[PDB]
RNA sequence: AACAAGCGAAUGAGUCAUUCAUCCUAAGUCUGCAU
RNA sequence: AUGCAGACUUAGGAUGAAUGACUCAUUCGCUUGUUC
């Protein structure tokens, strides 16, 4: 319901490029351009694709106008590189001429050329938005090739004056005529010959009885060349997303359909059928461009002014991009990243701004700072969200200039100017709307988690380029409250050096002989050390709240960078074992920091004695783990060394973590990622699919829990006591998975449920109650190409149950007709439900 | 890779609901103990 | 009053799983219309 929560779908509006922006359309004189060259080559050395020259009016951004893209065709790859070229100059002649290639074979082949007659006869300009043109056009292979378009100029000229065989447009030799671009007059589509009927004419068999029938009665038009063979032509399709690799290199191997008009229904281009092998590749080529460059632009208004640093368009472009759009990349690790920098940074200005506020204000002035709701708001201020890239990426909708757009998205969202702003009627709780998906004014559904994702993955991404300065760059430039202001970090070491340090029995001598470190200051330390039961004026709970941030972020810095194909979600199990608080109890025990906690509270003594007794001499070498959980204090004391290992080094990182990557030696990566036994149990009970009762409680001092877990034909139950009974549940849990990984008419059904997940929905969370495992389907289906109360399909999925019911034997049933296949399961589980109560097992009522 | 649509499926997401979890941080109440 | 402990709940960040339903992308089978 908050900004930033997951919940709220927001609109938001689409940022334009504002180098696509080009005020060239509609000149008296012919305008100036800087070309970029589109060179395609594919991995198959058999076919070519045409090179191409964007011509826009503004020069690109020179991380987005040298670029090299990736195509995923079908079954090939086609590498793009978006070389730069010169300065080109184009007369009026010669802009009319361009204008005509691009918006002809783009109206040709993607939109609908003859509109009902023929598109470039009616009125254009219309088509070519000023928000969007950039003329691009052929290459003759940096050149311009003429040929090519002054082809299709001619061939524009006369479809709006509208041995060898004739075409409409001109005669052709009947053997050099193979595989040529040509299009048909009488439907306005551009098809590629690629064979004349050796045997074959206007007489050959087609409701209709033949060709010249066929073109009598459908457009009545009498084909005065009978006798010359008809052609079949493979047709124009439509532009396929070629920007990710959707087939994994599922799709076989599909036929060409080929389409047979008689030669004199066609019209002879000279442009060659590289250029239009080449044009399917453009709508994903500028589609790419179009998204480096409001990536280049974010850039831009970002700046930096650091003479050291750089950041590319493809992670700005990675930083904006929401994983709602599938694409090789998708921010979620940048937004990981981002969140632990941000946290980073505000704890330590929290921590360096106010010396008096303890571990609770600054923490919730860190949860002020930090949020997804204060991000969000920083975000969209910022206008940030115009360039998050949250879109599937249609390519059947995107339309060169000059295109019609057969498909338009009207904008219905009430909103009249471009950048919407935000109020409420923009925001939205309900399901059914569609996250992603612009209108033709560039407005779309972002989830704005995503918005508050993109300022975290921006702010990852200037750590991940610039360091820690360019990522506090983009923090301040979104407007987050850190400075950081270098004298005031030299200003807590005088709040150190006025303290007397008190190094009384060289105590710190030995603890940093326990972690190879210096300290030139030794009173961080001894308050690092300092517990609250001491009752000083110091105490670590302000430095652990520090290194808290700080072995949060060294770690996730650690997992990001080392493991490059994971995302989130593996980078948190894996964090969650690094700075896991127990992980940093048994890394104060390994390392011994423990002797140095300095404490005066008995119970805190006794906790510590019972953690060290805990720890058993392993099986084989690996590590002393320990038998119980031990206190928070412990690894309290970790995170406050490394607080106090930051503002003794004056914030230097990689001086904080090259004394604490040999802490933790034993880095937990993801073959070594064991997750806490709670959830590796209910997770392998729910992936196999069975199901356990719990229960805890507080019997002595020491907490109890049993789990009852139901295999096929067993009941067995897994027990464990532990203080915290979360961990009596892990004991429990870790129990119940080695006796496991060994091993590997009175109920009431309820009121049966509707709407298609209803019946399996009460079964399931009867099986979870009443415990049973999860009935397993067998569907079956009779398809059939004629239609199967009902509503119409194809297939009629008859499906069968069965539910190991425990302690009983098995029963298989079935679903008498369902065209869905999630229905058929559905009724099945119904006629289950009442066949059961037939069988004296559950009762619907 | 003819095109649009509808229907069915498969796969990967996202999101919601349900009911459960993990990890870090703060806090409140209740219960217990003790100084 | 303070400390500790546990239950519960909330707030903040990062998350994950079963089930159920949408939605999207990709892909396939069919159907109709269109192209043929
Ligand atoms: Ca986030
Ligand atoms: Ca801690
Ligand atoms: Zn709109």
């Amino acid at each position: 319901s908050a900004a930033g929560s997951k919940k709220r779908k927001e609109l938001h509006g689409t940022t334009c490029a504002n180098a696509l922006s080009g005020t060239w359309g509609e000149n008296i004189d012919g305008a100036t351009f800087q070309a970029y060259k589109f060179d395609f080559c594919c991995n198959i050395s058999g076919e070519v694709y045409s090179s191409f020259s964007l011509l826009l009016e503004s020069t690109l951004a020179e991380d987005v106008g040298k670029v090299e893209m990736d195509l995923y065709l079908v079954r090939k790859l086609v590498k793009a590189s978006v070389s730069p070229c010169g300065q080109i100059r184009l007369s009026q002649e010669e802009l009319v001429k361009a204008k005509y290639f691009q918006q002809f074979f783009f109206n040709g082949m993607f939109g609908k050329l003859f509109v009902g007659e023929f598109l470039l006869q009616t009125d254009t300009s219309s088509l070519w938005h000023p928000a969007f043109m950039f003329l691009l056009l052929p290459v003759e292979t940096a050149t311009i090739d003429w040929s090519a378009i002054n082809s299709c100029a001619s061939i524009v000229e006369f479809l709006k004056k509208n041995n060898l065989i004739h075409f409409a447009n001109a005669s052709s030799d009947k053997n050099s005529l193979e595989e040529l671009v040509v299009i048909a007059i009488h439907t306005g589509r551009i098809y590629s010959i690629v064979e004349a009927v050796s045997d074959s004419s206007a007489m050959s068999p087609f409701g209709y009885a033949t060709y010249a029938e066929y073109f009598n009665k459908k457009y009545g038009i009498v084909l005065a060349h009978p006798n010359q063979p008809l052609m079949k032509l493979k047709q124009s399709h439509h532009a396929h997303n070629l920007l990710v690799d959707f087939n994994e290199e599922v799709r076989k191997r599909k036929p060409n359909i080929h389409a047979h008009l008689p030669p004199e229904l066609l019209a002879r281009i000279d442009v060659p059928r590289a250029v239009l092998k080449s044009i399917y590749l453009l709508p994903s080529v500028m589609h790419r461009l179009e998204s480096l460059m409001l990536a280049s632009q974010l850039r831009e208004e970002i700046d930096c002014s650091i003479d050291n640093f750089s950041i590319s368009s493809t992670s700005i472009l990675e930083a904006v991009t929401t994983l709602t759009c599938p694409e090789s990349f998708s921010m979620e690790r940048l937004e990981l990243l981002g969140d632990s920098v941000l946290k980073y940074v505000a704890s330590c200005h929290l921590f360096l701004k106010y010396p008096d506020k303890d571990e609770g204000q600054l923490s919730r002035q860190r949860q002020s700072i930090i949020s997804n709701s204060n991000l969000h708001r920083l975000t969209t201020s910022r206008k940030l969200q115009g360039y998050i890239r949250n879109g599937a990426f249609e390519p059947r909708r995107w339309t060169a200039p000059g295109q019609f757009s057969l498909f338009p998205v009207p904008c219905k969202c009430g909103i009249d100017t471009r950048e919407v702003p935000l109020d409420p009627k923009f925001f939205t709780e309900n399901m059914t709307i569609k996250i992603g998906k612009s209108c033709d004014m560039g407005h779309r559904w972002v989830v704005s988690k995503s918005v508050s994702d993109c300022a975290e993955a921006l702010i990852g991404a200037y750590y991940v380029s610039g360091g820690l300065s360019a990522s506090l760059h983009m923090m301040k430039w979104l407007g987050i409250d850190v400075d950081f202001d270098p004298n005031l970090v030299v200003e807590a070491i005088n709040r150190v050096s006025l303290r007397c340090y008190i190094p009384k029995e060289d105590e710190l001598i030995e603890l940093e002989r326990k972690i190879q470190h210096e300290f030139s200051a030794k009173f961080l330390l001894k308050e690092a050390i300092t517990h609250s039961s001491l009752r000083e004026s110091y105490s670590y709970e302000r430095l652990e709240f520090l290194g808290d941030s700080v072995l949060d972020f060294l770690i996730t810095r650690h997992l990001f960078n080392t493991y490059e194909q994971t995302g989130p979600g593996e980078m948190t199990d894996l964090r969650s074992a690094c700075v896991n608080n127990e992980n940093f109890a048994q890394v104060a025990v390994k390392n011994n920091l423990h002797t140095h906690l300095q404490r005066c509270a008995t119970v805190l003594e006794t906790q510590i004695n019972d953690y060290l007794m805990s720890f058993q001499k392993p099986d084989e070498t690996g590590r002393s783990i320990p038998s119980i959980q031990g206190p928070k204090a412990l690894g309290d004391v970790v995170e406050s060394i490394a607080g106090a290992l930051l503002i003794d080094t004056r914030l230097d990182l990689d001086q904080v973590w090259r004394v604490f990557e040999p802490l933790l030696s034993p880095l937990v990566t993801p073959d070594k990622l064991q997750l806490p036994p709670y959830r590796e149990l209910n997770e392998l009970c729910d992936s196999l699919g069975y199901f356990f009762r719990v229960k805890c409680s507080n019997d002595g001092v020491k907490a109890q829990a049993t789990i009852q877990l139901q295999l096929d034909d067993v009941l067995l139950t897994g027990d464990g006591s532990e203080q915290t009974n979360k961990l009596a549940l892990g004991k429990a849990a870790s129990h119940l998975l080695t006796q496991l990984e060994k091993r590997n008419v009175i109920p009431f059904i309820g009121p049966i449920n509707m709407k298609k997940g209803g019946p399996r929905g009460t079964l399931h969370e009867f099986c979870k109650k009443h415990l049973w495992p999860m009935p397993t389907f067998d569907t079956s289906e009779e398809k059939s190409r004629t239609p199967f109360e009902k509503r119409t399909s194809f297939s009629s999925f008859t499906s069968t149950i069965t539910l190991r019911i425990p302690n009983r034997e098995a029963v298989m049933y079935a679903g008498e007709a369902r065209p869905d296949k999630k229905s058929s399961f559905d009724s099945a589980v119904v006629e289950l439900l009442y066949e059961l109560e037939r069988r004296k097992i559950v009762i619907i009522q």
